[PDB]
RNA sequence: ACUCUGGUUUCUCUUCAGAUCGCAUAAAUCUUUCGCACUAAAGAUUUCCGUGGAGAGGAACAACUCUGAGUCCAAUUUUUUGAGGCCUUGCUUUGGCAAGGCUA
């Protein structure tokens, strides 16, 4: 739903947050990898 | 001894951080080793708990402590006198200079 997708964009913004703390870098590895 | 910066607290955001980034110490995955892997070790990657540095914004009271900066000597030994005057020679830039001999 309209609420529903809202909520599924916010939460996916929230996650997608956190991993910035070494996303740079992991993201790095894993392609070097 | 006169004037001028810089504050501190708090909330949010951005970046770097191998530095005991943490006087503490978790979990996962992959590889190797041997056992035969909770009762085991090595290496690597990741995630989490949560920090320092710098920068940026917001909002609350302290504003010159501190950090800095600009702002009483006359008696030996130094700055309260042994100072001034005469004579010769070389050159006079004919003012006298240079050395020596003197008198005080």
């Amino acid at each position: 739903e309209k609420d529903d997708e809202e909520a599924d964009a916010i939460y996916a913004a929230l996650d997608k947050r956190m991993d910035e703390r070494r996303k740079e870098r992991r993201e790095q590895r894993e392609k070097e990898e």
